[PDB]
């Protein structure tokens, strides 16, 4: 079948750069990264699950590196959060529930993607939740063997105190943290702190459990709850992904499923 191989780069997603390519012959759409790299083409060649983007393949024309990626035409959950209002409380319950079943997927696998943010993660057609960028990601479990992580990466914002306080740490709570960071950012509509250390008064309060101010002034009591188990400075007392799938508000029924076609009479 001629030109089913071709591709037409239509608009930027974003910035590398990480264009929207459409098929010349079916019209299917893929979104094109061109650019450490190659980790990060063998991480995606180990992922395959309904909460991770998926990877169709890479080609190399002489020192431009093209990775052909799931195209997510709901965009980024960054452009779901309304600044200082967040979303609907069911509709961040449903996204934190597939955010938890990419990142329990990705630990089951022994993979950290170590900068989880709104801005990486993204939306298919009816809104499911993708994670997406493993530039980052690293191997933290090899042969049923754990190796600590030392590198400090991610965005400030969302990092876990320990990768700021310890020489080394364990790397599931680092994930489990900046799922938390997330969560209230769906919530309240703003980031908690600049960063999480004592020098941060934002940060302080919290550890004084001065919740009478923002953002948790602006989240109910029992995600509030939840928020208080994940963001524990103490990564071996923070919360596990086990425990938060046994969370009350966790399993709250409060989103309807997506409203389905109906006629009456
Ligand atoms: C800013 O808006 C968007 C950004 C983006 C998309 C779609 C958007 O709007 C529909 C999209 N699909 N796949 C990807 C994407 C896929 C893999 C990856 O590593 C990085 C980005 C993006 C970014």
């Amino acid at each position: 079948v001629p030109f089913v191989e071709d591709w037409d780069l239509v608009q930027t997603l974003g910035e590398g750069e990480v264009q929207l390519a459409v098929n010349r012959v079916t019209e299917e759409a893929v979104a094109v990264k061109i650019v450490n790299i190659k980790k990060e083409i063998c991480i995606n060649k180990m992922l395959n699950h309904e909460n991770v983007v998926k990877f169709y393949g890479h080609r190399r024309e002489g020192n431009i590196q093209y990775l052909f990626l799931e195209y997510c035409s709901g965009g980024e959950l960054f452009d779901r959060i309304e600044p200082d209002i967040g979303m609907p409380e069911p509709d961040a319950q449903r996204f934190f529930h597939q955010l938890m079943a990419g990142v329990v997927y990705l630990h089951g696998i022994g993979i950290t993607h170590r900068d989880i943010k709104p801005e990486n993660l993204l939306l298919d057609e009816r809104d499911n939740l993708k994670i997406s960028d493993f530039g980052l990601a690293t191997v933290f479990r090899y042969n049923n063997r754990e190796r600590l992580l030392n590198k400090m990466c991610g965005t400030l914002p969302y990092v876990a105190p320990e990768l700021l306080k310890r020489r080394e740490f364990h790397a599931e709570p680092v994930d489990v943290w900046s799922c938390g960071i997330v969560l209230t950012a769906m919530l309240a509509g703003e980031l908690p702190w600049d960063q999480p250390s004592d020098s941060c008064q934002e940060y302080s309060d919290w550890k004084e459990k001065k919740t009478y101010l923002n953002p948790w002034k602006k989240i109910d009591s029992a995600p509030l709850a939840l928020l208080h188990k994940i963001l524990v400075e103490n990564p071996s007392a923070r919360i596990t992904i086990p425990d938060i799938k046994k969370d009350r508000w966790y399993n709250k029924p409060l989103k309807k499923g997506a409203k389905r076609p109906r006629v009456t009479s």
